[PDB]
């Protein structure tokens, strides 16, 4: 009938990866402690302390899950980044008096990378003032866009569709002598796109007046 022990922790921590946006009620992992003391002097109960809104619990399996909070790897907030790679486990037994473990136990998850974010403009839209007879090979703009995706995922290149942009520098370049009595207004439609396998792009205006 005496609470002979405390429960135990078994291969901790943990060390898990998983995707970015995982469905809700996904498996995660099952963390495990162990108390060889019969009856409910033994039976244990597993909880998130403090909670985490991004991982649920079963009480009993000691198995975690995914919630209806999404994870995502390019999340700003550093109070929920840590959230997101960091869950804190308590364990008690059922035994009178109820013991818990002497401490918590962490399970650090590794968000994998998605390409779900696109390129965003940082300087377009914008308006590009220029004076009429400039001849080609005149560098007038150079376009700058972000993804905020990891490795190739992130690498923004560009691309058009009287002007060439230079895909690696996003540099805007003339082909010919430009005149206000030809085309006094160009609207220039830039796409921006990144190096993941599935790849996602974004346009933006350049208005070259003369
Ligand atoms: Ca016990
Ligand atoms: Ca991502
Ligand atoms: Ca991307
Ligand atoms: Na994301």
């Amino acid at each position: 009938d005496i609470n002979d022990n405390h429960p135990t922790w078994k291969d901790a921590p943990y060390y898990i990866n998983l995707v970015e946006m995982t469905p809700p009620d996904s498996d995660v992992t099952t963390v495990v402690a162990v108390d060889p003391d019969l009856g409910e002097n033994g039976t244990l109960v597993y909880s998130i302390h403090p909670p985490n809104k991004f991982y649920s619990l079963n009480s009993t399996t000691g198995k975690i899950r995914t919630t209806h909070v999404m994870l995502d790897r390019e999340n700003p907030d550093p109070v929920e980044a840590e959230l997101m790679r960091k869950i804190i486990v308590s364990v008690t037994d059922c035994g009178r008096p109820p013991l818990k473990a002497t401490s918590s136990a962490t399970v650090f998850v590794n968000l994998l990378d998605l390409n779900d974010n696109d390129p965003t403009f940082r300087n377009l839209p914008f308006v590009a003032e220029i004076l009429e007879g400039t001849p080609a090979g005149v560098s007038v703009y150079q376009v700058v866009a972000i993804d905020l995706d990891e490795g190739l995922n992130g690498l923004v290149s560009y691309r058009m569709q009287d002007f060439v942009i230079n895909s690696t520098s996003g540099v805007v370049t003339t082909t010919a002598e430009l005149d206000r009595e030809r085309i006094a207004e160009y609207q220039l439609r830039v796409v921006a796109s990144d190096a993941g396998t599935p790849t996602k792009s974004s346009t933006s205006t350049l208005t070259v007046r003369v």
